[PDB]
């Protein structure tokens, strides 16, 4: 699994509410958080699928 897929979501410095999605490794899917919309970490995805696709593991 990359190694951001375990990191907490992060919110980030701006002040934007956009609604992302981070992969929660202990539940095995996808969940949304609140992005400031700049300076993403990488478990920020546009989608789940994504976030199931890039982190859900082999």
């Amino acid at each position: 699994r990359p190694d951001f897929c375990l990191e907490p979501p992060y919110t980030g410095p701006g002040k934007a509410r956009i609604i992302r999605y981070f992969y929660n490794a202990k539940a095995g899917l996808a969940q949304t958080f609140v992005y400031g919309g700049i300076r993403a970490k990488r478990n920020n995805f546009k989608s789940a699928e994504d976030a199931l696709r890039t982190c859900g593991g082999a």
